C-alpha cells in the first residue's frame, strides 16, 4: 500500500470527508470503522455523532500533511466514494476515532482489511477503558 497527498475541502461527518485528490474533489469515507452519524439515513443525530464528526474534522482541519492510503479491494463504493486510510500529519484518522471510542470496527470485507488487526487492538483498548461510545 502506499499514501498519496489530498487536500481538505469540506469535512462532513465523523466517517466522510471531501478531499482534492490528483486534481478533483473527491468524497472520501473512511475504511473499516463506524461512527455515530448526524445525518444518518434513517435516525438522524445519533449519540455521540456530533463529537466523532467535530474530532475528524478538527483533526484534519488542523494538520499539515493529508494523505491517503487506499486498501488493495477496490477503491471506491456503490455511492462513488472513495475507501481510503486518512492520515493527518501522519496519524491515521480511522484508528485516532477508534482508540478515543468514537467509532467501532465495521463489518469487514476481504480484501479490503489490511489494518484490520491494528484497529481491532484499539478499539479493544478504548473499551476496557471504557471511553464515550463504551462508557
Amino acid at each position: 500500500l502506499h499514501k498519496e497527498p489530498a487536500t481538505l475541502i469540506k469535512a462532513i461527518d465523523g466517517d466522510t470527508v471531501k478531499l482534492m485528490y490528483k486534481g478533483q474533489p473527491m468524497t472520501f469515507r473512511l475504511l473499516l470503522v463506524d461512527t455515530p452519524e448526524t445525518k444518518h439515513p434513517k435516525k438522524g443525530v445519533e449519540k455521540y455523532g456530533p463529537e466523532a464528526s467535530a474530532f475528524t474534522k478538527k483533526m484534519i482541519e488542523n494538520a499539515k500533511k493529508i494523505e491517503v492510503e487506499f486498501d488493495k479491494g477496490q477503491r471506491t463504493d456503490k455511492y462513488g466514494r472513495g475507501l481510503a486510510y486518512i492520515y493527518a500529519d501522519g496519524k491515521m484518522v480511522n484508528e485516532a476515532l477508534v482508540r478515543q471510542g468514537l467509532a467501532k470496527v465495521a463489518y469487514v470485507y476481504k480484501p479490503n482489511n489490511t489494518h484490520e488487526q491494528h484497529l481491532r487492538k484499539s478499539e479493544a483498548q478504548a473499551k476496557k477503558e471504557k471511553l464515550n461510545i463504551w462508557s
